[PDB]
């Protein structure tokens, strides 16, 4: 007896426990739909509009989970729209497999109807990468790559021959390997490097704490380490909520998407502790030229040392460790490093806070944020694009342990907010889920709105229409000779689009307009996906990476036109509460 | 005295004659942005809202001109959103230079934000394919990357660190070599070759001529050939219009996007000349298997004998050598040959006109295509997406010498109807232009309608909106065991989503409600864009590819249901000329 | 009726004229060498001892004949030991055909014994690179390859599963289309682009010709005209023998593997026609700093500005276009820049001589070729290495219309002396052909001096024993600040090599010695292979980008020291003779 080579894949898949996969068909990968559409009740297969937005979804998927995300698109262009999604998932090392079609083995080489060799598009993306020849060796071959996938947090591509899947194979020899799976059970933190390390963290004058999503499982550990050393705590932008929001003592992230608090406090920190972090603009910001003594947390040896020159490096997992550094020190009383680093974050959050309190006027992205954090339910999940959102909500939302966020980290590719919201609503239907984007991200996955209303999938689209690359022409201002180019644009009426694909949306321009339409788009989400067009001012968010607001560092004229412009008048750098408490 | 790098990167453009560009600005690619901003009275800089859209135009800006087609893309997922649109050039084998942005030199290689060696991204779609690493060289490589896509009819790209264009070059080094470039004097066509060549097609009893685009400029060549031998005209799809379609003795195209009086001569001929014409089709479908003796021209060594076992190949320019064939032959009388092919013709043209000819009922693609028709002046240009239109255009659309079509040929990218028509209207603002895209490939570029408006564009978009990926639903029912998937959708209404980028449209779904809207479209198309979304029918065009026609190959009973669906009741097979003749 | 699908890509090969190919078997391979041993008495297959030596002997076939030339490699390690010949193909852009063994098509993706996705290793080198996938059309494919590598002038690759060719296709069904082959055509001048062309030539006053290889069928118009024009000739190393050498107004090479006489009159050149020529250092030598007028004769497109900025190009074939200029012009008078020119080249050739001519003492590489010269038939083939043999040889080599020269000019991988003369005495069986290498090289490729052997190949190898990267070492001397590293080495006794693989052979180390050792090794190679191992002394040959003879230019310290280190006391500067005949050293 014997099975289709098709029909083995999609048991292949459902072995590994993949719930739903993203694509468009073609004729090239037609066979692989045949065995799709015979296996409905196990495996759901999501139609997207654009390829794009199934690889995009495919990485949020793991993001999400841990779970392997699976896409597939046609040969030749189904394929190659999948690459933004793609290199998202190699980026941000998340496990993705990608099928992509291929013209019959009779076929191939003969330089027919799009047909091509496809394994050189996706060498440079992919941890895995072949073409398959032969439909025995099939199931064989998917279950490599799916083990290879998760082995190596990345991304398998397998090119499949059509005629393969419709070829029949014996029963009884094919397999999965999803049985054998299973996560190391790991040795406890090296006892004298972690000893040493506490020691040398404790004897500092101005320390801190920087931990990045390697730290995800140790938000209590770091919280609780925070208040019984008085030890403030940073992170990287995606760490955002590992710890809450709401603890004074949480300074944010650095850089740009950041928060003036960590900016401040990182300049001035004697011994860092760096812990599931793998900050990007380390090097190129000279964000360490200050700090002492580096110490470093991470479970990869390829991450030792590698951002700054470390003094202790300890190859662990971030729970275990923070855990036992924990079990090994005590309170201590009250500095005024702590009490100055207190003082500056209770005063960011203030301006944060008279930006999110006006009541009336013209519409700004704070008021918007503010909105969303009050129909927010405290599991709320939240797919992100890549702009000034990121920035805005990294300063607003009021996260917590109980949510998730994501965005495109690294490769920071536009138009993931949909896909992510997607993936997001598939994966926990029962928990509310947003599209935070700027109206140049949502304009390139716009089509994929249908997808949301075609799956009955209940996300809340909130768009930030500025008609601006606005994260660009911040940048044009800050560097470029000539005028502004490119990042100024005609407007889209994205509640237009919404009705276009069928999908209840609002638009608005005014902050008196917020509460009522969000009450109502919190309602629809019950049952059916909603947009809101928010219209927004092109006012540039206060730049946390160019502050000037210290009479040491900066000259007056300087100051007084930063306040003006970023309505930071009660701002105060953190020179004067260094000083207020005698550093 | 000197000169920005980036400047003298653009004074080579203009050197060139580069006329516009596009792409989307970021921090990786602000300083080739910051150039270009001071020389907008030059070159014509041309924002889109999504970059594959950028690639897509600078594709058909070449299709259409000869003239290389310029796109860029910032570091990262800029530049792989361009993908679809560099393999459309590679395939459809014209000139494009991409410009891809990347991190400074003092930041690669540290991965940092968005960095990545992206050298290896490119490397499989470009003819050229390099990093630049120094500014006194950077305008000699972009000269070299701009020589080498017009020399290899390819795609150049060329990956430029940031900081490059804004380093100080001395201003007498720099050179664009555009004043070098020119195009060959052959010799004239082989003579002894070509003499005997055309004593083979003349001894012929059912010769054909079989053309591709490298006959278009021998489209008058080919008439009087075809009406002084006898001798009727099949063409690849792309090179429908090079000849009128009016002309009695033009058969159309073979395959599927393809003509029935072409597909049943192609069968039956004993000798072919295969003209500028590389068919993919040609291995794979045994188009040939019958044929005697087949004889080619075509300029390309690499095409000598390559899609069958060729008896005289020429290679040589196909319009000096079809005259030097025209000047050696006379008239001959009318053969049965040529009767029976003319009368196949005429009643393949009365079937079609029967269902253009409706005039009230339920909308089908087929009126549709003939309300066109009825608006259409005399060098309209048509950018057509793919799918079922490029069937039905092939079919019902009535082409001259005077008008150009371009679709991505070869790779087949879906979307590329909207940007083919942007390229069109910026290269000839007074002609008018078409797109005419199906559902599918309307939305996954639906966003840069928006660059139609922000541009003045006056583009007629017309959407066949099937709520179907119709041309892979019907390959879905030849070949699927199991039931559709992934063919049928949700409804979206381009009117609406056409008002939401400010475009005025209408949405049709009855026949009678064509020519009101379609002479307003007219109208308003000669000073904005305009969009009619047509409402069709999932009735499946007729397959000339699996005619059941023809008693003697063909049940009754195949016969009856292929006349009953395909409303070919007064089809004839081409048997029945050739009997009617005496053959 | 069935054919095995391995006998017919043979056939394949066979309609397409390859007479002989080059590899190693595995059994990955075994399919197509099962095809080649049932085809042994139409198609001959060359076993090499290293894959390397098989990628260039095909790159060299097709250098010296235009033919398409043939090579394979095992599955994983046979193949990536044929890369350096592959990339000297694509870099010397000729066509070549590579045939990788695979794994059969039920163990690929496996994770089985040297089992890899074997189509990325080639992507960069190839311009068609495919992995075939099924017996029915892999003749095509093969036929594919061809046909690519011919019109693109490259390498071709295809992986093949070994199952494939073991498979049985239809017999009718396959073909191959070597019948319609044909060499792109021959653009043709425009009539008042080569007129403006020529009154600018005319209208110099101290014009140049400068050709390369692409004017290789246009020799006796470069001749003429400069004899009519009494315009000097100077070519790229590659051009050397396109005219030849003994033309007494033929400058040489610039740059490096070079002549003094060249680089000196291209400094002065006011206007240059560059013909057939993609001179790789033009910018960054700065050849063409002070040139007025830059004029350029190239057939290809990508050319055509490319190395300069042109005043006027000519998209045309070089004998076509010379040919043109030659029959609308006159015989004219001689020049000032003429008669310096003609004076500086007896000066440089007397130089050269008075190193030839030695007759007893340390053996040089001077002498060497000097005695290679006094035994070469009139239409010897030289395949020359990599390294002060391209300078050496460059210089002394008394070339003519009748000779062939190749090495890897572009890539310039070392170890190309073995195989180039395999590939050139398989070629030209009845023509002399010498190996000249240095030791370096030489040692690189030494295993396949057992080829010239296995297949009877009357190779005369002559090894330039140095006991260093001669070429190398001299650059650490002009850049490097600290001392020497890696460029000298322990001897090599290459004639003790030579009778490890039972060839015939003699160490030299005096130049009284040369005689009769070349006398000997000439006629052993009537029959068979000989190696001369010249053992030859660490004196530096001139550095003609570096001279240090005008006292306009330089101290006196550095010219007395470089006339007694280069042996040049007898050497005058070009400005010696532009002064006596009323021109300024520019
Ligand atoms: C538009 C945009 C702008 C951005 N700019 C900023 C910015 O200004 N500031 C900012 O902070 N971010 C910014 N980012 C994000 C930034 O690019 C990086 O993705 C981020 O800073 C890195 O976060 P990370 O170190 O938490 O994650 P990762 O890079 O994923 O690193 C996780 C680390 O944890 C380690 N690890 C994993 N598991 C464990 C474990 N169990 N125990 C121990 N170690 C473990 C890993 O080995 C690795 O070193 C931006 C993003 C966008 C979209
Ligand atoms: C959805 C879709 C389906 C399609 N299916 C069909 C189908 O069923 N039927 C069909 O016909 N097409 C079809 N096509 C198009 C098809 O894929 C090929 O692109 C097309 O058939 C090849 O056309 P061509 O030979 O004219 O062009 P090309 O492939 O561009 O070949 C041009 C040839 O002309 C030669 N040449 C160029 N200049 C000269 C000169 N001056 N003199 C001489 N020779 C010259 C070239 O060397 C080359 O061989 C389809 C397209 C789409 C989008
Ligand atoms: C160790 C070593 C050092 C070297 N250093 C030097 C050096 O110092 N000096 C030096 O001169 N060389 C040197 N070379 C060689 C050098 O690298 C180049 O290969 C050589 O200078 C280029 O020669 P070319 O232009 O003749 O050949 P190619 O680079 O092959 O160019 C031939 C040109 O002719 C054109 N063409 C072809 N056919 C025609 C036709 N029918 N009509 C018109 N145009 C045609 C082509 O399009 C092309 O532009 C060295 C080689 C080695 C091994
Ligand atoms: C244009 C752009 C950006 C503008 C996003 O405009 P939006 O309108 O979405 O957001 P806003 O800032 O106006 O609120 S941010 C981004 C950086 C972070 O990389 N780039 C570059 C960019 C360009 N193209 C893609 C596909 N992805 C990218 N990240
Ligand atoms: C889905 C699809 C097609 C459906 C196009 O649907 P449309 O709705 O646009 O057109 P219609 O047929 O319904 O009128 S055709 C195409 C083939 C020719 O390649 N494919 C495959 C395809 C899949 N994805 C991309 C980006 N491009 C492609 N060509
Ligand atoms: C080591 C060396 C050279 C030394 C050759 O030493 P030889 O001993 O062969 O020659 P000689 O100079 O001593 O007479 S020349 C070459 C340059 C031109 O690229 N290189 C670099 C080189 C290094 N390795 C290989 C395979 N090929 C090369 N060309
Ligand atoms: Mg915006
Ligand atoms: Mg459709
Ligand atoms: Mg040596």
């Amino acid at each position: 007896t014997n099975i289709l080579a098709g029909a083995a894949v999609i048991k292949v898949l459902e072995a590994w426990g993949v719930d739903h996969l993203y694509g468009i068909p073609g004729g090239s990968i037609n066979s692989i739909m045949d065995a799709l559409s015979a296996e409905r009740d196990r495996i759901h297969y999501i139609q997207v509009r654009h390829e794009e937005v199934g690889a995009m979804a495919a990485a949020a998927d793991a993001k999400l989970t841990g779970k392997i995300g699976v896409c597939f698109g046609s040969a030749g262009p189904g394929g190659t729209h999948l690459m933004n999604g793609l290199y998202d998932a190699r980026e941000d090392h998340v496990p993705v497999l990608a099928l992509i079609g291929q013209f019959g083995t009779t076929g191939m080489n003969m330089d027919t109807f799009q047909e091509m060799n496809e394994n050189p598009i996706y060498a440079d993306v992919a941890d895995y990468n072949v073409t398959a020849v032969n439909a025995a060796t099939l199931p064989h071959v998917i279950d490599e790559a799916i083990r290879r996938a998760y082995a190596h947090q990345g991304v398998a591509v397998v090119q499949i021959p059509v005629d393969l899947p419709w070829q029949q194979i014996p029963a009884e020899d094919w397999y999965a390997s999803a049985n054998s799976y299973q996560t190391p059970l790991l040795p406890e933190p090296d006892v004298q490097a972690v000893t040493r390390l506490t020691q040398t963290l404790l004897a500092a004058e101005r320390p801190l704490i920087y931990y990045g999503i390697g730290a995800r499982k140790a938000g209590k550990e770091l919280e609780q380490l925070s208040k019984t050393l008085k030890i403030p705590l940073m992170s990287t932008y995606p760490a955002k909520g590992i710890v809450a929001d709401r603890y004074p003592a949480y300074l944010g992230s650095a850089n740009r998407v950041a928060q003036k608090p960590a900016n401040e406090a990182l300049a001035q920190a004697d011994v860092v502790l760096f812990v599931g972090n793998n900050y990007p603009f380390a090097e190129v910001s000279k964000a360490f030229k200050n700090t002492r003594y580096f110490l470093q947390i991470d479970i990869d040896p390829a991450k030792l040392g590698k951002r700054h020159k470390t003094d202790i490096a300890v190859l662990a997992d971030a729970q275990k460790t923070l855990a036992a550094i924990l079990a090994q020190v005590s309170e201590r009383e009250s500095t005024p490093w702590w009490q100055a680093n207190l003082a500056n974050v209770k005063n960011w959050r203030a301006y944060l806070a008279s930006l999110e309190d006006k009541q009336e006027g013209p519409l700004q992205a704070y008021q918007v944020l503010r909105a969303v954090n009050k129909i927010a339910e405290p599991d709320a999940i939240y797919s992100i694009d890549v702009g000034d959102i990121n920035l805005n909500a990294n300063r607003h939302l009021k996260l917590t342990p109980s949510n998730r966020h994501i965005t495109s980290n690294l490769f920071a590719t536009m138009g993931v907010g949909i896909p992510g919201a997607i993936a997001a609503k598939l994966n926990y239907p029962e928990r509310q889920v947003f599209n935070l984007a700027g109206d140049g991200g949502a304009s390139m996955t716009m089509q994929d709105l249908a997808t949301q209303v075609q799956y009955h999938l209940p996300v809340i689209n909130v768009v930030f229409t500025n008609c601006q690359y606005g994260f660009i022409k911040d940048e044009q201002e800050d560097t470029n000779q000539n005028d502004f180019i490119g990042v100024e644009f005609n407007d889209i009426d994205f509640s237009k689009i919404a009705d276009g694909v069928h999908m209840q949306a609002f638009r608005v321009n005014k902050i008196e307009q917020l509460p009522d339409v969000f009450e109502q788009a919190k309602a629809i989400a019950q049952h059916e996906p909603v947009l809101i067009d928010a219209v927004i001012t092109g006012d540039r968010p206060l730049p946390a990476e160019k502050l000037r607001l210290d009479s040491a560092m900066s000259s007056a004229a300087d100051i007084e036109a930063f306040k003006q412009r970023y309505e930071a008048q009660d701002l105060q750098p953190l020179s004067t509460y260094l000083k207020q408490f005698g550093l």
